[PDB]
């Protein structure tokens, strides 16, 4: 079933919750 | 089928604009 | 021409050219 | 003739490594 297009996708949502420890940063860094 | 295309790219807009604000600590450098 | 396919894609690679600035992250330690 | 769906998946599992360098960035701050 297009397994290809849920994968790329899969991987998109993964990177979100990744990135909210990333702004960490700009929040502290002012 | 459900918008499989168009639900992965959705979130995309989410994370270009997101990645600006990043740069942002740069500027002070220190 | 499912254009949906292709142009989302395009971002993605626009991300990796950005990518390397972040090596300015840790340059600046020890 | 340009598989762009399977295109992107290649290209995250790039990402994902070099993803967690940032992580010392942070880590050592808090
Ligand atoms: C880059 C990402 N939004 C995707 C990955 C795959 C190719 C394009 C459509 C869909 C599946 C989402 C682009």
């Amino acid at each position: 079933s297009d397994p290809l297009v849920v994968a790329a996708s899969i991987i998109g949502i993964l990177h979100f919750i990744a990135w909210t420890i990333g702004h960490l940063n700009q929040i502290k860094r002012g």
